[PDB]
């Protein structure tokens, strides 16, 4: 009709809803939703407005509209330390594309070819120094972090730079980058403002990061004239890139298109991976699991890129699953440039407008009985799957972390059985950024297979 | 007059002064104090009235008053993550004072006979590991701050303890742990209240910490009740201490305080032995390096506390001169909990009042020529000199740091010599919240002596 | 016409008009204008000719001209005894405008920066000692009447002058000088030349409080040399001021302004808050007081110079509103020295020429329905409002006035919420000199807000 | 001749008299007696006639004839708004006098036994709270003046009604209506028929005095009920009037006798105590103080009515020559409503008539060397004394208030010496509508007779 989504109820008048949002962000959700009769409703976050499109059938109206009208610049902001001035959503949006077009074009299922093997090689490895007895315990989501770093940097980088630059090292310089984040800053602006000791540490590590690629960098041309070097990888190709206006990419944006590929993927993926092992270990879901296994059956003990990308319908379907269950990203959000209308409602210039993943998954129209991991499922609602966003800021590396998830999956379960140590899969632990499964509760026998 | 003191005028709506004092703090004050006519002056930082005891002449009205009248305990808010609840200032001011003058105890001179030899011990190995050519090239800061950690490992714990938890993996549980941390929490106290990311892991790693000290404690038990051996540490000593309400000292706050020690130490002791260095090896300054060769030239290659504690007065002249000129610590903070009188104004009741030993050690009357670096020098008015503070919050740790840094200035000279790859003395680096020399600047080239 | 305004019937030969103008001035002054269908027009007070310039569209004829024109030395005659001869109206013109531009001086906002936080700490000193409970009964009137001489106090009076004339001692003495005043004494000239007992009650007041003056300034000069005697307020500043001839202010002078400076501020200030607070207070007003509130929302607890000046339009809007529809001072009035033009008429030389705030505060196309209290309308007629004067006469202290209505208004609204205790505001009382709402309607319930 | 009495020229016109008669009142019309050979004189007070007897041979012309021929009304009215419309002089003359003589039947000898008591009580409270060293300086003036307040209350007011209106309060009210008159309004009636802020503060004070009078009303009615009581003063018994017609006295008229009993005695009988002690302490009546002492050195320590009434004279002459030299009522005042024979001439309807105790009593043939107090002086004119006047207005509270001197008198020098501390009898100050001893010359010591 004209006008604004209905509110919740505010009762502690300083700090509103960001307390039972953070207890319990879907249950709380869940309770606006049914005592405001709306799928579209505003929560209070620090005294901002936030108007989530909590139904699925208006996602479109998140996702599609242009950056002149939805913007995240401003929600990523905190993120600019880490990307650096200039880069991704900091650039101008012409520009910006032109970088996230670049990063793609270092993800093309060209490159797919040689990155299975890559992949396969290194997941072998870890299995063979840490998964080496008869039957053992771990903690899955421990190790299949480790696997997607090393996996990732043997799929991305060269071997010179993985020499300088190993997986660990390369590990806690980005701990240290993300430690320093704040991401309560997007409701609270005036701490990008302010001196915090955040911004130095952030610093240091970036400028340690871009350091070793310049000499990383300036060791290939040593070799690189000689014929002796051809290392051909994302570091190359992002130096080779050249925008429209005829300018190369300095290397102060390829160390924060770097950043951003490596931030992206190493908790989502890790957390994707992990909750399709646990789900698939678990007796209830004994069906999945044989399916899984009659999918790789007769795959060569070398998968190839035709086994993962062209073969594995049923792999990829227990990784979106165990996104659509729990996301790793919960809330995505933008800032409202004009008044959009939604439903039946106007959204205001200068709300912020999100989107839930983990709201909308849990749907009972689009996503019967939710709890349930079910990969044999389809979304009842078109669209109402956003584990990995839609529209203008899709995400690119779903394929490349996909292709991870898949052929870890194939490589595990093709050698291992595994057995929970707990009656049911774990709870999601919702206090962290990236949301995975509780960690403490991710131990796991696993059983050589003979 | 017996009004407030005068207040500086704020150009910048919200922030206040916040921005200026980052470009440059002792410019900025100085230009306040310049353009007032008087030392004692208000500021404001976000909103906050911020009111400087600026005049070295009223330093006492500052640090001696008691607790009830200026108290720390909401400036050091932020830190109750780490030291935990009802830990030193969140604790009520008498129980407060108890759990100080057990780490205190734990930190005087009659513990020093064994700390010497325990300090040199871990420099030579240090340097015997590290230093162990003719040349080579190091960063100074990070040197000594690895000896430092290592030292007071040595020095604080005992062997079983050093086993479970070694120097590396302390530090890393200390790094995760600060990380978390805001200053500014102090000008904008809803961020104590949020469910921040930082929060998680800080709680995480204090409770990491805590575990790994209950398991020492049962074992030491246990290894009491079968006598093999009689480990005697800060940790046995907390443990040994019983309030004067005869009740002992929880684990909780045991762990509170280690953790306190730990801070307190880390980054101004390095910063402290490193500065000392850097004045100490550069050109300008050989004379005061021929002193310290002289006064440490008959002492034995196997050092005991009468050649540190008694033998060591122009060391530790140098050491105070490198506090006195770059004091780590910029701005000490109180609350005011009821008018004040300070100079001839009154600081009202709800202000916070601080104290500057950057801007007091600045004080030309005080300290002529304040940039220059002489360790001869003496304060001109009493009472100026307020690197480890004074009265009611004075730093019960100053020997011990003085300990370290001197014994490692001894150690260290003993063996080698060293050279500036800079014309100057480094920058101070304003940015971190304890200030030392540019990390960046602070490479330097070590000639060993034979 | 260039004729005379038209005149309204004298019924009361002698008296003329005054009995029905003190009954009800309003209602009396409006019969007029309906009854002689115009906005200018002239009635009759003790024999004297009065022309009211009841059209708002004609008040510059009334504000603008030169004293030599239009002349308030008359027409302030009465006020002699308390100002002292040869101060201020009673000086010649020149010597006049020098003595009110020294006492402008000791206004100007530059001094605000320092007064806004002095003006709230006496705030609050009196509201944590008298407003102490959850909630209590009190007479508005008489307690902001307290805060504004305690706040004006702080803010002009050095501490040892507020020492030996506290704000009991201070308010006793104008009351004594108050309470011997006759403005009749315009009308009936001879009172002024008769050896009443108001004037020597007077007279002993005035010379009473210069003699306190004088003390202080001795004391001053006694203790003086150093820097140390940098006493400095209103007093001090004034008695530094030296004529375009050449010569000081003198001590009977300064007393005067001095004294003209309380009598201008203390019960219009007053009043003013009372009226606001009384309006806001009303349930009839929760759009407004809810509009304060959130103008006031994000104020830090230390008021500071920014948020009252810069941050707080529409608390401003409800005291000017406040004085709009209830103006403390009814009528102001000069000499006509010369005939002078007004809308179609003569106003002959020898005529008093006025202008009623009241009746122009009233103008139904200037303000409609102006018994309405509506801090967001805006005069339709310009120049309409002249709560605080206009043109050569206006008044000097309207700033300040305004600055201290603003911090109270702040600091109350803030913490407390306000029931009045009857169905309506209180009337206006029409029978004191300088008119607020009636007192012993003003009492009310605070509630302290947890 | 003998037609009208002489008129003493006017020199200085609007004002006529009035200036110099204030200045010095018994000088200027001596000088009139003088001049113009007669003790009756016409002398002008702005522009009004003013018949004066000062020929005491002639009194009682002015004091026997009735009302209807001397009128006191008209010379009165100005302090109708204190005792209120329709009460006293104000009354139908016939009326007034029943009213009157309500209040005398209170101020007899069957209520004097209960009043010698209250009043010793109070005096001996007093000194005992006051002059409690071996010596002490004090103002006489203010003393006696507390003194006679205190003791006023404790004879006239039962214990119930000074506890809710005790003497600091009562004095407060009456002050507050005191300095609202303006005595002059006799000259220039249109004063009283003004809206003045003076008549407006003194409707205020009685308002609030008659509200205090009626809650002690009904407080008593609901002692009454208990009959724990019938708590009898003047409140009770005024109350208890019942006039000819049969009607009671409303409340309206009964405060109006308190408030006129009140300031009838209360700087009169302050300033005969005053001056009486000043004489008596003065060292040329060192025979005066001896023979006070042998007269009230024969008393016990608590005096009684036959004590004070009929064992006094010497102290009644005291207090009575003390009136006779200084009156504290200058000039009594009748409006003459038919022309009347007076000595040889006759005074015309429409003068002010007057006889001036000020003039009579320093008639030297009535009383040779006037300036000398004697005690043991007799008037050598019959009825030449009118301290108290004479007639058909004769004071009565006369003996009221001689009973509360004495009983000041005797107590005082019973206990104490005293000393001036100057070398004269203080000056009298005729600038007060009561005129009494200048109150800055009246600082004494007082010398415990221990
Ligand atoms: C399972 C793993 C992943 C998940 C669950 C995931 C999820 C998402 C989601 C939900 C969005 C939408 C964000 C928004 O709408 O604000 C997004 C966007 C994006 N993703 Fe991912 N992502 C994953 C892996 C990756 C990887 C490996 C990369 C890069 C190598 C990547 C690069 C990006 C980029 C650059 C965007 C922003 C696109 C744009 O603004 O146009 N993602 N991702
Ligand atoms: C060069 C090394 C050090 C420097 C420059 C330094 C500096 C300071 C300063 C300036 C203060 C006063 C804080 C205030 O007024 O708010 C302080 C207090 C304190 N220091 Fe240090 N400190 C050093 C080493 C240490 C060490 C090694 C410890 C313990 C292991 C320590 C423990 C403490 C404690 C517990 C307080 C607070 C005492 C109280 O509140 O009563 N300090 N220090
Ligand atoms: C709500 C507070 C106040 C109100 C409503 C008010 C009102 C007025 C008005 C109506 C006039 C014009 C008088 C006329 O034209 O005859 C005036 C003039 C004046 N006011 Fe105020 N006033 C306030 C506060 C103050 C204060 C605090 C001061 C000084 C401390 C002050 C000082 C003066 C002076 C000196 C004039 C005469 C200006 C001249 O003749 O040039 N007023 N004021
Ligand atoms: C030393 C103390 C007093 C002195 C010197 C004094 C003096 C006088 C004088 C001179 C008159 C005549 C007024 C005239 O003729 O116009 C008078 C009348 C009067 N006095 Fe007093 N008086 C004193 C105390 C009192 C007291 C204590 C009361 C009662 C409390 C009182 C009640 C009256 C009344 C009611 C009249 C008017 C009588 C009438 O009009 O019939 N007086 N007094
Ligand atoms: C940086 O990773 C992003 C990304 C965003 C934009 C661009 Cl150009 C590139 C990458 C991304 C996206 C949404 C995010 C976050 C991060 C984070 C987040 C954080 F803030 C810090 C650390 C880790 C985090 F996941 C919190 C968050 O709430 N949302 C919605 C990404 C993309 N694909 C998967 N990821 C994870
Ligand atoms: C003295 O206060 C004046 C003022 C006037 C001139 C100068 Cl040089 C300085 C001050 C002022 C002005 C007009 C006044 C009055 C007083 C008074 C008045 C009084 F007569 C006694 C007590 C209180 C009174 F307000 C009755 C009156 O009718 N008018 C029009 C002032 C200025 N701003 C606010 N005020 C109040």
């Amino acid at each position: 009709k004209g006008k604004l989504p209905p509110v919740y109820p505010v009762t502690v008048p300083i700090l509103g809803h960001i307390i039972q949002f953070g207890k319990s962000p879907l249950g709380f959700m869940q309770e606006c939703k049914r005592q405001l009769k709306s799928g579209i409703f505003t929560i209070n976050i620090v005294g901002k407005r936030v108007t989530i499109v909590g139904d699925p059938h208006e996602h479109s109206r998140f996702f599609l509209p242009r950056n002149e009208v939805l913007s995240p610049r401003e929600v990523y902001s905190f993120m600019v330390p880490v990307f650096g001035e200039g880069v991704a959503y900091a650039a101008p949006y012409p520009r910006m594309r032109e970088q996230l077009n670049f990063l793609a074009e270092e993800l093309t299922i060209a490159k797919f070819q040689n990155f299975v093997p890559a992949i396969q090689h290194e997941v072998r490895k870890f299995m063979a120094a840490n998964w080496d007895k008869d039957e053992g315990e771990i903690n899955l989501l421990e190790d299949c972090s480790t696997m997607i770093i090393n996996t990732a940097c043997q799929c991305l980088f060269g071997e010179d730079l993985r020499k300088r630059l190993d997986a660990r090292r390369f590990a806690q310089l980005l701990a240290k980058m993300e430690s320093s984040l704040i991401p309560a800053a997007v409701f609270l602006p005036i701490l990008l403002k302010l001196p915090l000791p955040q911004s130095a540490r952030c610093h240091e590590a970036r400028t340690e990061l871009q350091k070793i690629l310049s000499e990383i960098i300036i060791a290939r041309k040593e070799e690189e004239v000689n014929k002796d070097s051809s290392t051909s990888d994302l570091l190359s190709g992002l130096l080779s890139a050249v925008y429209r206006d005829g300018t190369p990419m300095s290397l102060h944006e390829v160390c924060g298109m770097i950043v951003a590929a490596m931030f992206a993927g190493q908790h989502t993926s890790s957390i994707t991976t992990t909750w399709s092992m646990l789900h698939l270990m678990h007796p209830a879901n004994v069906k999945h699991l044989e399916a899984l296994r009659k999918e790789i059956e007769e795959f060569p003990a070398q998968l190839n890129y035709n086994n993962v990308m062209d073969e594995m319908p049923f792999a990829e379907r227990c990784a979106r699953e165990s996104i659509r269950r729990d996301p790793p990203l919960l809330m995505l959000m933008r800032k409202v440039m004009a008044d959009v209308k939604v439903g039946s409602y106007v959204v205001p210039k200068g709300d912020i407008i999100a989107c839930s993943p983990l709201l909308s998954h849990h749907d009972e129209e689009a996503f019967p009985e939710p709890r349930r991991w079910d990969p044999e499922r389809d979304e009842k609602v078109e669209g109402a799957f956003i584990g990995f966003g839609a529209g203008v800021h899709k995400c690119i590396g779903q394929k490349f972390g996909l292709l991870q998830v898949k052929t870890i999956l194939a490589t595990a379960f093709r050698s291992y059985d595994f057995q929970l140590l707990r009656d049911e899969v774990p709870d999601p632990d919702y206090h962290t950024m990236v949301v995975g499964p509780t960690a403490s509760q991710c131990r796991v026998k696993y059983i050589r297979r003979k």
